């Protein structure tokens, strides 16, 4: 009962260049989404949250858990050979979750 957090559910290793992707996600019991949260693909090994790449609001649950999601569309994801993941920051700025590595590839 240390952190609440955000889960990412179905994560690919790898996403297809050109393509959209749907980031998949689950809530803790205790964690409480905000307005101004947001999910932001990071570089891995990134260290300021100021290093996103491309970002979306949280799909705020209007009525408090379940499955949750937001789309990437593939005009804002990177085309390099870098590895990414999902990460999730919320209001505060604090980082709530953080998913597994994958490429554009």
């Amino acid at each position: 009962c240390h952190f609440s957090q955000v889960i990412f559910n179905s994560v690919e290793k790898f996403y297809i260049p050109g393509g959209d992707v749907t980031c998949h996600y689950t809530f803790t019991q205790h964690f409480i989404p905000r307005r101004k949260d947001w999910i932001g693909i990071f570089r891995v090994g990134w260290k300021t949250t100021r290093e996103y790449y491309t970002f979306m609001w949280v799909t705020l649950p209007i009525d408090l858990a379940k499955q949750q999601e937001v789309q990437f569309k593939a005009y804002y994801l990177p085309k390099d050979d870098e590895y990414y993941q999902f990460c999730y920051v919320d209001e505060d700025g604090v980082v709530r979750g953080a998913s597994i590595p994958f490429q554009f590839r």
